[PDB]
Order: C-alpha cells, then structure tokens, then sequence
C-alpha cells in the first residue's frame, strides 16, 4: 500500500519527542522517533501533523455541578467576580448533564468529577459514556456534626456502590482541610480507604491558606462568613496553628495521607510538604488556568516531578478554568514551566490522568484514529 508519516513535536503511546507514526491505510505500521521512521519508511510521503499526537487526555479534575455553599465557603473565589459570575450556572442535572456531553465530543478521555448534588451523581452514574471516577463530595467544619454527617454520606455511597459499573468507579471529596473538621476528614478517609474508594482533596490552593495555617488569621480567614464555620480553625483541625504547620503537615500527622488521597492544586506548599507527599505516595492534579484566574500562584511542577510525585491534570470547572479540554492546560502548562520538557507534560494528561481516576494505546496494528491528532480536536 502507501504508507504516511505523521510528525509531531510530542508523541505518546514515556513520551517522545520530537515523534511520528506510520499509517498504512487507516492503521498504525510504527509509532516511535521520526528518524527511525524516514530509515524505515523512505517512500512513506511526509504530513506534519501538529504539536501533539497521543490518546485523548483525562480531565483528573473538574466539577460538572456546584453549591452557592461550596463557592461562599471560599472567600478567594469571591475576590474574582467573573468566577461566581461564570459558575452560577453550574448548578443541577442538566447542567451537568450537558457538560458530560462535551466531555464526550473532546474524545471521551476519562474523567475525574467532583459531584455535589446527590441528584447529579444518579444520573452521572447512569451515564453509559463516561469513564472514569465521580467523587461525591463532603463539606462541613463542625466536629459535632462529624458523626452524623458522615453516616449520612455514608448512606449516600453505600446504595451507589452497587449502581457502580466498570470503567465509572464511586469516588469521595473531603471538600478542603479547612471546611472540613479533622473527625470528619479522618471518618472520611478511613472509610474510603478501607472500602477502596478512591479520594481526592483540595488542598493549598490559595495562599492565605497556608497563612491561615500558620497564623490562625489572613485575608482567608478573617473574611470568611462566620456561620459557615466554627469560630476558630483551631476548632475545626483540632489543633492550634502554628509557625511549622502547613495544610499538608496537618494531613500527614492526622495520617490522612496514609490513604494515599489525590491531592488537588497544592499550590502554596514547602519543600517538606512535597517530601510528606512524595513518601506517602499520593498522585496530585493540578488545574493550570484555573489557579492562574483565580490569583493562587503557580504549581510548582518540577519540584513535584523531582520528588517524583505523580502528576495529573485537570481543568477544574468552568468557572475557573474556561474550558473541559486538558489539551488547553497542556498548552498553557508548557508557558509556565520553559524549562520543563514538553513529554512530561503530555505523559501527565493521558498515562497521569489514567492513573488518577482509573488508556487507548498507540502502536502497531492498532486502528489510527483522528482523535490521537490534538490539532484537530473539536468541541462540537
Ligand atoms: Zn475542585
């Protein structure tokens, strides 16, 4: 027949760059360096094909409805009007419902959704298109209503364990350290870890929480609504802040990291929080374009990947993140980190993302299809 070489600047089946594929017909012939390829195919016509040829990426973080409560909650996300203004729509089924379909028409790449509405996760659960995990999350600081909080979530996911099917697992979000009370976080992931539920945690997104952490105070704190919360965080963590504490350190000693959680943005972290999460195990997902909208700082990848922390990404929900396609972040990941390669960022949003929430391969044999080709992705 008539072979094609297809050539990328970053190509996944360990990522490769600069890559190429060989198709003969509507199949793959060879996958790997362009290079080898032109030596093995030198009649095969040449056909640049874009940045990035590889599987669709996993969205490891986003939310496809939200509360008022979870966004009143969160002081920083009031200071950014635009974010309460974009994610009032995000409420309900059917606004969840529709942004499950453009998560199918971006490739049906798995997906990581943190669920609010106990309505929404019935039908999310029924979606026969979706893949990946759908967390339901918990959020409340009182120590005194842990308990009964807990058996009524408890409940909630004993009855959608078995509505659960393959390839759509039941998840749990303990919403953040600091709307959630040290009992209940701890309830939380011990049950999860011994159910198997996976877990995924929002944790030093902004940098007045780790301030908070450490002082008892800051713009976080000291602008919260106070009926939301208990009167001191020392009350809701259980123990007093302090100059060495940090969200992350709170996890550790409180030996919630010992169910290896997924730790989602970890911002505002310290060295020795990256070393408490690196030893632990646990995977992090990080959302670039939301945390740049939302004034957090900047993910500092190549400290995680030189810890060797397992890297994920996400878009968050639209609100903060504009859209549901990861290929976006990708781009806008390889403007914050100059110095980090390329490969690692694409190896993050398909095999990191996988990893995450639970991955088509790319070789020999294999039916080539339009949606390993990034620059023709289409959301309608
Ligand atoms: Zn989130």
């Amino acid at each position: 027949h008539t072979p094609r070489l297809l050539t990328c600047d970053v190509l996944y089946t360990g990522a490769q760059s600069p890559g190429g594929v060989v198709v003969v017909g509507e199949t793959v012939a060879a996958a790997g360096h362009p290079d080898e390829l032109r030596r093995q195919y030198p009649h095969a016509a040449e056909e640049r094909a874009g940045a990035v040829i590889a599987p669709p990426p996993v969205n490891a973080h986003t939310h496809l409805d939200m509360s008022a409560y979870e966004f009143q909650a969160l002081p920083y996300f009031q200071w950014i009007p635009e974010v309460v203004i974009r994610g009032r729509h995000l409420r309900g089924v059917a606004a969840a419902q529709a942004g499950a379909d453009t998560l199918t028409r971006l490739g049906a790449g798995g997906v990581g959704d943190i669920v609010w509405a106990p309505e929404v996760m019935d039908a999310l659960l029924a979606r026969e298109d979706l893949s990946g995990t759908l967390y339901f999350e918990v959020l409340n600081p009182f120590p005194d209503k842990a308990d009964e909080v807990f058996a009524a979530a408890r409940t909630h996911l004993e009855r959608w364990r078995r509505l659960e099917r393959p390839g759509l697992r039941l998840g749990l979000s303990p919403h953040t350290p600091f709307t959630v009370s040290h009992r209940l976080m701890r309830l939380l992931s011990d049950y999860a870890a011994g159910e198997g539920l996976p877990l995924q945690i929002h944790v030093a997104e902004h940098p007045t929480e780790l301030e908070m952490f450490r002082t008892g105070g800051g713009p976080l704190w000291d602008n919260r609504m106070p009926a939301l919360y208990p009167h001191t965080l020392a009350e809701v963590i259980g123990r007093e802040p302090g100059p060495d504490l940090t969200p992350v350190r709170y996890l550790d000693e409180l030996g919630v990291l010992a169910a290896r959680p997924t730790l989602v943005h970890m911002v505002n972290v310290t060295p020795d929080d990256i070393a408490r999460v690196a030893r632990a195990g646990c995977a992090v997902v990080t959302c670039p374009r939301s945390n740049h909208h939302l004034e957090c700082g900047t993910f500092d990848w190549p400290a995680f990947a030189a810890a060797g922390v397992e890297v994920a990404l996400g878009t968050d929900s639209v609100a903060s993140g504009e859209t549901l396609n990861v290929r976006e972040e990708v781009t806008f990941a390889r403007q914050l980190y100059p110095g980090l390669d390329p490969r690692v960022l694409v190896r993050a949003a398909v095999k990191g993302g996988q990893r995450v929430v639970g991955t088509p391969f790319l070789r020999r044999g294999e039916t080539w299809q339009e949606g390993f080709r990034w620059e023709l992705s289409r959301d309608l």
